[PDB]
């Protein structure tokens, strides 16, 4: 088997440099759920593997006007790498270019308060304007009011498009310190694995409350026509099975965590 | 014509009330019937909705090696496309094709109200109040194959009791819960779980968190030429905000509790 061409992104805990990694080579100057993930596909698939961080350090986005892919799955689409095992959601426009593995993390869209505030769901949010409540200015979390046809999430989006001064942040890191900054007053509306993350880290000052409002998967992706689809997915589904993604993801979050 | 095989499971596929003098598809109706139809009209072919013949999931048979089921029908060639809570398993993925998820879900445990058990911990550490799982399906193999300690012991029970612990469909191990004055407590799929929990008489409730984290897909035959539709139609059909509001009708929506 030839050595397989891993991409992976540098977003924690999946993928960070270890303590020593200047003392280090290889696959050896990184740790984190990924990198644990990535031995175990590679046990299991029988491939050798050097892990290798996107050049750009992105997901994967198709360019509107240039329509060139960047980030992992264009390293994937145009023959760079052979592997993409990241957080990468699995999404139709990627699915459309790439495969997807079965999902290794399941995630959705989640609550982030400070501690003590009252709010224990989207109900909760849903019925007030005390507390103030956004999203990331574009992207999947606002589409995903803006389409809803629940009702509660409708009444959140109607709430949250005309809501002045805006609910909505530029970047993650703005609406985390928004919600810490904010006394209670406000709720940031992010991702399932980073609001669990970030709840897990020093200033330890938030929290995520309520059910996940929606239903995603981060997967491994492979280049169409790839040799190890198959194998890949298997490895997948039985690691899921063994419960060793659920032992990676305590080992990440809290074992290692600080709170 | 694409042949759909299916199981009667509520609120995926009901029969209607008067369906005694109703026909072909509209006899049945849920969850996904629903699917199946946005599905059709997504990736453009034509079907008919029939219930899978043994009404089993799918499992292999120990000593034959034959597939039943759901799967059987699939592998068989009984039918071309599987649309049911039919769980995306190891052994399943080996001999047919899964879309990505349509639902999420992890397996849980239903007490009739007022049973002292709150953890899967908890239930493997006494004998009076006995428990179970469906046979043929996905539970019943998580924790026949389980090599974590506690799931390990309940199976190690499990296997043994007597009488039997497990059922033959879902409404037998929740009518089993309701009959067993706590004696019974049931080990179903949390999306099950949570429907029955919100329907009369409202006498049963989900305890502990789920036991595990997986999803329902849409099952096709190896070489099927519908599985990069389907796979595609399910994601665009979850992006849409449709699947959700799909389950928002089912569950939420016809919640009598
Ligand atoms: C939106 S998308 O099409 O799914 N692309 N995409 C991914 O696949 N995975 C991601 C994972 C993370 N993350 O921190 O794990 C973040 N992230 C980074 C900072 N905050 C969140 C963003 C994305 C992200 O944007
Ligand atoms: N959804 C399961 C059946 C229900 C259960 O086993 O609890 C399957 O596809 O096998």
């Amino acid at each position: 088997n030839k050595t397989v061409v891993v991409t992976t992104i540098l977003e924690s805990p999946y993928v960070m440099m270890k303590k020593n990694h200047e003392m280090l080579e290889g696959n050896e100057r990184y740790e984190g759920y990924c990198v644990d993930l990535a031995a175990e596909i590679a046990k299991h698939c029988g491939f050798k593997y050097k892990l290798t961080i996107v050049g750009d350090g992105k997901y994967g986005a198709r360019d509107a006007d240039t329509k060139i892919w960047n980030g992992m799955v264009g390293e994937l689409v145009y023959g760079k790498a052979d592997i993409a095992i990241a957080p990468l959601t699995i999404t139709l426009v990627r699915e459309e270019v790439i495969d997807f593995s079965k999902p290794f993390m399941s995630l959705g869209i989640s609550i982030m308060i400070k501690k003590g505030t009252p709010i224990e769901s989207a109900e909760d949010l849903s019925k007030q304007t005390e507390i103030a409540y956004g999203t990331l200015d574009s992207g999947s979390t606002k589409e995903f009011f803006r389409r809803s046809k629940i009702a509660v999430f409708d009444k959140m989006w109607t709430y949250m498009r005309s809501a002045e001064p805006s609910v909505f942040v530029r970047t993650t890191a703005e609406g985390v310190a928004r919600v810490r900054k904010s006394k209670g007053k406000y709720a940031y509306l992010l991702e399932s694995t980073m609001n669990e993350y970030i709840e897990q880290r020093k200033p330890c000052d938030t929290m995520k409350v309520g059910g996940n409002l929606d239903s995603k998967g981060y997967g491994i992706a492979t280049p169409k026509g790839s040799s190890l689809r198959n194998a890949v997915n298997l490895a997948v589904l039985k690691l899921n099975e063994q419960g060793l993604l659920d032992k990676l993801k305590n080992k990440w979050w809290y074992d290692k965590g600080e709170c």
